[PDB]
């Protein structure tokens, strides 16, 4: 039954939203401790590898990892 | 340590693709029930309730769920 499937979606919502909201916490956490260090941004090979990991899903996969990097990167209040 | 942080966001990235496979796959069955059935997309009532429960995470959020529900949605081979 459809709707069943939708209470479905809404539980792996559930699920989605506390891993990400974790990896933005350490997202943001890794983006602070390299400026504190003037490190070096690592987009050609580890945020590549990220985007590369998520590709497995095809474009909207590439896509879906950019948004992941982008959470980490802060926002202004 | 900076490194130690990006080994559990490979950690974390793992359970989310996980998770994100798993929506994919119920969203695509939904999809197909609905237009099965001849079913309208709930574009204005459920579609946006993801949207808004993502919304949490302010707007990188929503484009967050867009992307999830544009993985239950469908491309071609």
């Amino acid at each position: 039954e459809i709707d069943t499937l939708r209470e479905e979606i809404d539980r792996l919502d559930a699920e989605i939203l506390a891993l990400v909201k974790r990896r933005a916490e350490v997202s943001k956490a890794i983006g602070k401790a390299r400026m504190a260090s003037g490190g070096t941004r690592l987009v050609h090979s580890r945020e590549m590898k990220v985007i590369e990991r998520y590709s497995e899903l095809g474009p909207d996969g590439k896509d879906l990892a950019i948004l992941l990097l982008r959470l980490g990167r802060g926002r202004l209040g």
